[PDB]
């Protein structure tokens, strides 16, 4: 297994699969609840795309030509099945955490869920102000992504190869400071451009409420450092057993308030601002 | 490998990879009958897709622009790929079943092989009749499918676990079912709106045989979860060695047939069915 | 591990993972040579992607809206990444020849690195001359390539199965062959086209240009199989450790000097000669 200490490594290998759970009763009901609020709000987001009339509120299947206004519904999808399977681990106890055949896409890795759910949201919350460069934040992200799991894949292995860990979270680091600049950079400009050409809106406190909306969903992600950095790959000021319900709390601020502020902005918005967008998504 | 008990698995790992084959004569011959007829389907539809004419027929590269028209190639071009390793396993006599690295898209696995095949062969189906929620499809096969591989993963492994397996039936089976109404409700309007815009066509033989196609094709899913069922994974009221003549009969009905109902309904249309065709796909 | 032998096979393993280094000295340098410059070469076409204005010179985000302009960067981007990994490994001094887990995309394998980036880099350069069968090229090399990794993948395992690595030799290269005739052929027609469609156009010397880097494009992959040979995989006429810097300055030559007669032909080409391209990207 590992050179010269009779030591071994059950990180994904079929060994730890099959070990039983290290977690405790409150990560299993943080969880279950993750799970349960994850479901609700993705059938009730169904239930609005069925019924998700056009803007003139003749068009009977909008979404089923502009399909991209469901595109948030899909990655909120996801996360559901991204926590389902750990719901199966909480009925078996056994472990869970990093072990396992690797798949892209699901949650039996800590950053692997995020393939399919952050580059599609962050591409759907900027074309929602129609925002250019929208495959480049995609592929920002994704790559970022990638850097954390493989980051993590070190974190867990041979501690003479601790060093690693610590310049992918450099790597990690730069690239998503870089990546929430111009992503904040880009935000403010449209939104100033959006707010010298909204005249005679009609619609000004859904603009606070959608402007304070895109603010929040945009500033969000301070998240992901802080609470890599409190848990023990970083500084070490929090237990595991606390990480769990950390994730639980922030994926859901992620997904399940930007399904309902969708849902709210859309029972809210009319005709003009609309057209007033397809004016500004052209130079 | 497992607690309390001697016995190893070797689902997931190169140990099992390098096991002997645990197939038999007819499970070979069925493996190089079902590869023949996909490469044979495949050249032809390439043979046909190389002297691919427009509807005016004076377009000489129609699929080169109109790509997804070759759409369905690829599928099948992928399923001889599919089936093409087991054949090179059925050369070298070891065992082939679930073992080794897991890949996307390949026949290494018993579902993986349908993450490239299924939701592009469904989103061109539907796209054929010009239906609505083409993505959405395509997104629900993937994860039923994603659930499907995950079941046969926990199948396999610990007894202990067997419980699990259970419940990914259901959730697939729920989703399925789910999917399999909207997809039958969406598919019988549509048709009912081609059909009552179908005035004065001249090709009612055609539109009949074009409805049988559909119908048959939309129901031919049924074959999945009867097969679960009979084999050992479910009931078991047949052994292993029967499944994978099931196999290679379900996934060539499902691919070679529909490639012959396609190259059969493009050497039979007419062109003003076709802007019809364009004219519902409006509303 | 492997019956009758006591010998085991370290491919694909967590085992192999913590294995020391194969790598000499010259091999790291050309490593770290190769990843700085990507790096560079990636940087500058940034540089030259966020200062990019549009062929009328007064669209400021011209890239912004019409992205695909920026896909190269994207395939030079991942091969960054699919260098700086074995960077890391080179840091650490422990084995990374298709070893640990297998992650679509990455450079941890020797073919696998190209998954996402040799099929968006023929789209892209088909794309420049508004080829037709944009879809099939890539989708015919997508299979190459993973038929090149899995041939990779029996060629470490067992040696009574070291037959079918030939095989899959033999059906890479066939394919191969089909898709560089196919390509040669549709290039040679569509420039033709484009030569009898170019009448004073003022950019005779610019068209010699960018003729010149397109048929050295189209013919640089002969590299491929001839590298393929040398190694010890084929006839072995070349050692291990000079396999290395042969992949670097192959693939440098693949996406830097790509990138550099882009930027170069982006920095001298007029409008007429584009509306024309419009034009020809008709019939």
């Amino acid at each position: 297994h590992a050179p010269g200490t009779d030591q071994m490594f059950y990180v994904g290998t079929m060994d730890g699969w099959y070990l039983d759970t290290k977690l405790n009763s409150v990560a299993i009901g943080a969880h279950w609840s993750c799970f349960i609020v994850l479901t609700i709000t993705t059938f009730y987001l169904g239930y609005e795309s069925w019924t998700s009339r056009g803007p003139s509120k003749r068009t009977s299947f909008y979404a089923g030509y502009q399909e991209e206004q469901n595109l948030a519904l899909f990655v909120n999808f996801f996360a559901m099945l991204s926590y389902f399977g750990k719901i199966v681990a909480d009925t078996l106890g056994h472990n869970f955490g990093d072990v396992g055949p690797f798949i892209i896409g699901f949650g039996n890795y800590r950053y692997a869920d995020y393939m399919l759910t952050c580059p599609m949201l962050v591409y759907d919350l900027l074309y929602q102000l129609r925002a250019p460069y929208r495959v480049s934040c995609s592929a920002i992200i994704f790559a970022i992504l990638m850097s954390g799991v493989l980051a993590e894949f070190y974190a867990e292995g041979d501690p003479r190869l601790r060093n690693g860990a610590y310049a992918w979270y450099g790597f990690g680091c730069f690239w998503f400071i870089f990546a929430y600049s111009i992503v904040m950079s880009i935000v403010a400009k449209q939104y100033s451009r959006l707010a010298q050409l909204a005249q005679d809106t009609g619609a000004e406190h859904s603009l606070h409420v959608l402007k304070f909306a895109v603010f929040t969903f945009s500033m969000l992600w301070i998240l992901f450092p802080l609470v890599w950095a409190i848990c023990p790959r970083g500084f070490g000021w929090i237990d595991d057993n606390w990480t769990e319900v950390a994730h639980c709390v922030c994926d859901i601020v992620a997904k399940s308030c930007y399904g309902f502020a969708l849902a709210r902005f859309r029972k809210t918005y009319d005709e003009e601002l609309f057209r007033l967008l397809e004016q500004l998504g052209h130079d």
